[PDB]
């Protein structure tokens, strides 16, 4: 893979794909979607817009670091969408882990609609990477957008080889896919906004230390989820974080490799001592089958 | 330098006076201290003690087995083992209070155990109180004389006396396990489900551990059923119970620690789990010292 040619062809390919119209595309700070939005703006610049939507559901500092890098830094026309009170209130009471992903997946998209519906933008730029068994589409209120994806025929290393020639930060040339419901489920029963803000700085422990190690490269995922049950400490009852590392090559089966002793200890005791209401973290040792990356 | 032989002619000869020709009951719990306990006495005046064993179903795999075994057809003990299962686990529907657990689990053992002293009049409560690192009245009003062999014996030294007296290292050297057994190893509703989980997830444990030689350099090596699902994969997104190991080291009641287990019997233990188990969906490790934990989930 040469990234200097596939760079050249591809700004090429989407200039005359996309032509004179209004672009759009949906940021999440992941490495295929930066990688894509930096491509399609050396294309097309100012027919560009970026969408970041803050679901409150992200990575600490995450709308920060797309502000910073991709309007402060790379001058794309960003439209950031503060959107964490309305994503909160529609979870309030809900446990089920698919009415959190049908709730999500809709505010998201038709906040989506709406910003590409001000803009009126005809091309839908995605990060979508190979293989294409998982063109116009149709929004759920009925827009129609023209799809181009740069990424289509390129793998997860042909990628992340591409973001560093285009000069992205490491944090996202390294960054390890997030789910679209993000944290909501990595909080497991009801999101609130106490085990919301245990599981964003358990999270940020896990990712620091992770890349003090040196893993962040050969790690697929690396995170912490609040377990809706509690455990006893030094006698009271407090949340159970659970530790999630795992090797893969797509996430279609995964290994918990052996993660140094003293790594996961550091990790342990940060969390007890930085975070407040947390009893016990325990680490996860199933692979991929059994059972899911996820814990719900 | 402790001497076991010497201990047992003394104790022998001091437990024979203090109780005389009275009939004299013990519990036992599968433990060294109750066990040696109970093997003194029965030199000191024979068919005079009553073992009793109550099955609680709160217990290690094969615990009631290994008591028969050992303490009726091995030593010739009058051994009573009371099938209580039903009755426990009949007490415990509804209770997710972890006090209240260790309550009606506390209770309910006496009212099992104090039937049987009434039952057979016994007089004398033999126990196996041992040294840090006498009448009792039971509730219907029975009194006791309490009869402490061991009072003075440091740990060390009651297992010394305890190879001597022929228990099998299974007694002698077993971790210790807690007074309401796998109650507190099952978080929230004890159910038959997540106990039957919880007895053979432990099973598993054991055997792995002591297969690695690892029984000797930990302290407890343990599973427990946490009241809380995750994810499987079966066909096309099953939910089951996570199930949690818990090794530490310890070397005082203050304090303990996990120390570096090897990775790969790690592994074994959790695939056995989730693969021998039904209803398991994945097995965590427990990686936080005391303090700030507990060494139990409750
Ligand atoms: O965008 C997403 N929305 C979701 O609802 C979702 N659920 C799981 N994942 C990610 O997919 C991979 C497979 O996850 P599981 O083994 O948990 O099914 C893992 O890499 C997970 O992070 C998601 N991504
Ligand atoms: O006989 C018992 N009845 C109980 O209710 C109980 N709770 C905890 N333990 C045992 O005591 C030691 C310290 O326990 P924690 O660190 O969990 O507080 C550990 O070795 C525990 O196994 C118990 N033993």
């Amino acid at each position: 893979f040469d990234p200097k040619k596939f760079i050249d062809e591809a700004v090429e390919e989407i200039k005359q794909q996309i032509s004179d119209r209004k672009a759009i595309i949906a940021l999440s700070g992941g490495v295929d979607s930066s990688v894509a939005a930096v491509l399609t703006h050396k294309a097309i610049g100012d027919k560009l817009t970026a969408v970041f939507v803050d679901t409150g559901l992200m990575r600490k500092g995450e709308r920060e670091e797309v502000e910073k890098t991709f309007r402060d830094k790379l001058g794309l026309n960003l439209i950031v969408v503060d959107a964490k009170d309305r994503f909160l209130n529609a979870l309030k009471g809900v446990t089920d882990p698919e009415e959190k992903r049908k709730i999500i997946g809709k505010l998201f998209i038709d906040v989506f609609e709406e910003i590409a519906e001000d803009i009126k933008a005809e091309v839908l730029v995605q990060g979508t990477i190979a293989p294409d068994w998982i063109h116009n589409v149709a929004l759920p209120h009925g827009m129609v957008l023209e799809v181009v994806e740069p990424l289509r025929e390129l793998y997860k290393d042909e990628v992340r080889l591409l973001a560093k020639e285009l000069g992205l930060p490491d944090s996202i040339v390294y960054r390890q896919p997030f789910p679209g419901p993000g944290l909501a489920v990595r909080v497991l029963g009801e999101v609130t906004e106490e085990k919301l803000n245990i599981c964003r700085e358990a999270n940020a422990i896990v990712e620091e230390e992770v890349k003090k190690a040196n893993l962040d490269k050969d790690l697929w995922q690396y995170f912490a989820v609040v377990l809706d049950c509690k455990a006893t400490g030094v006698r009271e009852y407090n949340w159970i974080v659970a530790l999630r590392m795992v090797k893969s090559l797509d996430a279609m089966t995964a290994h918990v490799p052996e993660i140094p002793f003293d790594l996961l200890k550091r990790i342990s005791k940060r969390i007890t001592s930085e975070i407040p209401n947390v009893a016990r973290v325990v680490f996860d040792i199933t692979d991929k089958p059994p059972a899911t990356i996820e814990f719900e």
